[PDB]
């Protein structure tokens, strides 16, 4: 959890606090890492972030190496060389539909685990799915994430409104079902090859559209089954909206179906 700064080697910027690629000399190897670096509230956020990641043990969730205090406060995590899913698909338009399915199923597996762990993510978007390889996705960015109280199935709170469920907007209530809503948006982005959802619309206009029972259209080349899954994620009523255990299963099965044809 606590790291020796002199074992860390930063490069002179992935994004902009800032995220920078670095090297942490480990027990025997040198490990490539991503380092989140800050510009009191800001410092406690980072430790809260680190506390959440510490509690999570799953192949489809970014792993924290530890925290560092030097020039600035620094959060050191495993590196995802291919970066954010939305950018990847934007620059790689010929990624196959099967490959996209495989990646979003991987995200659902990570989310299924987060649910069983009683954590809400609250920033689940394609920008926060990071690619270790073209066939290996991990969930990142636990800056807004909350551990649910033992006696509550939701957390009561700028928001990424286009990814938030009606109950988040209407009642400030975040649950795993809210994350499922965000996952639908993320699915939409993945099949739209990393285009922004609700193009040209303001936050308030989105809320209005959703209130009328309208949902985003089926992306070009997206299988009807995956668009059916998207819309089910976008179930307005929280009770009728599926959980991640159901979602992961629907994706597991349809991925295995598609794989079977790739041979047939
Ligand atoms: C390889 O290209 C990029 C890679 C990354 C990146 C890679 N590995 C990571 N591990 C934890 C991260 C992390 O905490 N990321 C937060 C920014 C979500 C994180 N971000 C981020 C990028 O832009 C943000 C990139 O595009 C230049």
């Amino acid at each position: 959890v606590y790291l020796d700064r002199k074992l860390l080697t930063l490069e002179d910027e992935l994004g902009s606090g800032t995220v920078k690629k670095g090297y942490y000399q480990m027990k025997k190897v040198v490990k490539t890492v991503a380092v989140k670096i800050l510009k009191p509230a800001l410092k406690d956020e980072l430790l809260a972030e680190a506390n959440v990641m510490q509690q999570l043990d799953n192949p489809y969730i970014v792993r924290m190496i530890g925290i560092c205090e030097a020039e600035s406060w620094m959060l050191v995590m495993e590196m995802a060389e291919l970066g954010p899913l939305n950018k990847y698909l934007q620059q790689n338009r010929h990624v196959k539909d099967k490959n996209i399915i495989e990646l979003v199923h991987q995200v659902s597996m990570g989310m299924k685990y987060l649910e069983e762990s009683n954590f809400v993510h609250r920033d689940l978007a394609a920008r926060n799915v990071l690619l270790v390889t073209q066939h290996y996705a991990k969930i990142s960015d636990f800056g807004l994430s909350k551990a649910l109280r033992a006696d509550e199935n939701y957390y009561k709170a700028k928001w990424p409104v286009k990814w938030y469920a009606p109950e988040c907007i209407n009642y400030y209530k975040f649950s795993s079902k809210s994350d499922v809503w965000s996952f639908g948006v993320l699915m939409w982005e993945a099949f739209s090859y990393g285009q922004k959802p609700y193009r040209g619309m303001k936050g308030s206009e989105v809320t209005a559209m959703l209130e009328k029972g309208e949902r985003m259209g089926c992306p070009a080349g997206c299988p009807r089954e995956m668009y059916d899954l998207m819309n089910l994620c976008w179930t307005y009523d929280v009770e009728n909206r599926p959980g991640f255990a159901a979602v992961e299963l629907r994706l597991r099965n349809y991925y295995y179906d598609v794989v079977n044809e790739g041979h047939h």
